[PDB]
């Protein structure tokens, strides 16, 4: 047992390892989306910039959980990062809808983690999740819902100027 | 009778109390509209910002009348602020049309108040209304009429890009 | 159901609507108190300034809950804002005592809301209340208790110079 | 008839001459009060400073009416400035009460003047009075009412420290 370990259940250590994998997976999905919008047959630079920013943010989320695991005296066990479900993301609207789905799935994972920390009476870990993860997920899910709403009303993907003008106005 | 009171008719005191209520009501209507445009299924940030600015302006109008009532030695009697007529304002165009209707109703209230101050030979109160209320209402009614004209010509609400591009160009 | 909604119970949505009404009511009570201290027969400018600051702060509290309701995919349903219990607040000491009573009643409402969010396993909403509401209420209740203590010891309201000198020293 | 005269009734010219005399009289009353508070047996420097400021302000009010009379092509006819009703103003509270009485009497004179300009269809003269005289009188009467309220509550003139502390806090 680590000299620093105190009130850190083996189940919490295991759940934090699963979450690190999921944040690294989310980072890979966003990178896949970023490089789709950089294709010459798609060519939406501000969609590509937006998803690359999200990819980097998710890597910072993963790295902060790795820091937490080490501060609490747990041990990081890394696993394969699975390839994303698509190479071709079809449209700006479809990628925003898939990003929304991914962010809600990551949020559900964190709520299951908070529930585990509550059941194991781990107040430091509960507060860590609330402070740096849950606040930020609610704000992300709302941003993506807003983007989806706006793109559907402008008539994306069938309206050719919808994603062009969204790329300049909302994402530019 | 207040030591400061001079040439302030009890009817004028009563009418200023009714106007305070109407400016506070207008503030509440604008706040209702502001929070409609912040819904994820509407998601027009600059429409929400515009109506929140109007909500704050109307609270400043109410507060200035409360200052007038106290300077003249009248007594403020507050009344319930009634809830707005809708929760769902339907579209950017509909909210602008409802705002236009509300601002004309507030203007008519002030013209009835000016007529009362003229009939009671209250020149200080007449000048107060002209200087800080009537000028400002004419300018508001014209701004809203302009917004409505522009949104109808762009084809709102059926044209999906009309309110999107109005939100960026006119309100951004 | 809203595309952004996740882990937000209908009871929590209803309770947040009741709290918005209570923060708007508190804003109206403070405005009533502010305009009492501006009467020429009361004439305590720094008491009026203090209560107007509180009125504005409570409107910011209400607006932040409206933002929370929209971020979580709930729907704001506004209700009438009831008129305050008095027009005449009697003295500086009495208004501070009534403000203390109001702030404890708002605090009890938030503790009932936290208990509901705990029972519905809503950690984002629990953390929101703790971070932006409960900390701030404890600090307000203590400030008002301090003011009341000081005014009673100086001999308010019977000692004429007590509220005058409190207005200059503590509130100036 | 003056080459510049247009729509200026002989009654309005006469009434403006009477008002010039009253503003010069008010200036003399305030100067009398200022020099009472500078006596070694009264010795309230900030009461003396306050009334000297009012004396100078009233001379500026008189001079602005003299400018108006000349702009409209009337002729200034000056009259004796009568001596004030007292040399000894008794107390800070009594002087503030006498100042309140004087300012209400000047205000009533201006309302009679506005009524005359309204009856003679002189809109330039009506607007002149509203803009530079009536606004300012309401604000003066309210300031003096506030001062009187505060001094009576602190227990002036019998409470020896009331006028001392008012001189430092309110007027300093
Ligand atoms: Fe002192
Ligand atoms: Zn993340
Ligand atoms: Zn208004
Ligand atoms: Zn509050
Ligand atoms: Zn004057």
């Amino acid at each position: 047992p680590s000299q620093v370990r105190q009130n850190y259940h083996q189940d919490a250590e295991a759940a934090i390892n699963r979450q690190i994998n999921l944040e690294l997976y989310a980072s890979y999905v966003y990178l896949s989306m970023s490089c789709y919008f950089d294709r010459d047959d798609v060519a939406l630079k501000n969609f590509a910039k937006y998803f690359l920013h999200q990819s980097h943010e998710e890597r910072e989320h993963a790295e902060k959980l790795m820091k937490l695991q080490n501060q609490r005296g747990g041990r990081i066990f890394l696993q394969d990062i699975k390839k994303p479900d698509r190479d071709d993301w079809e449209s700006g609207l479809n990628a925003m809808e898939c990003a929304l789905h991914l962010e809600k799935s990551v949020n559900q994972s964190l709520l299951e983690l908070h529930k585990l920390a509550t059941d194991k009476n781990d107040p430091h870990l509960c507060d860590f999740i609330e402070t740096y993860y849950l606040s930020e997920q609610v704000k992300s899910i709302k941003e993506l819902g807003d983007h989806v709403t706006n793109l559907r009303k402008m008539g994306a993907p069938e309206a050719g100027m919808a994603e062009y003008l969204f790329d300049k106005h909302t994402l530019g």
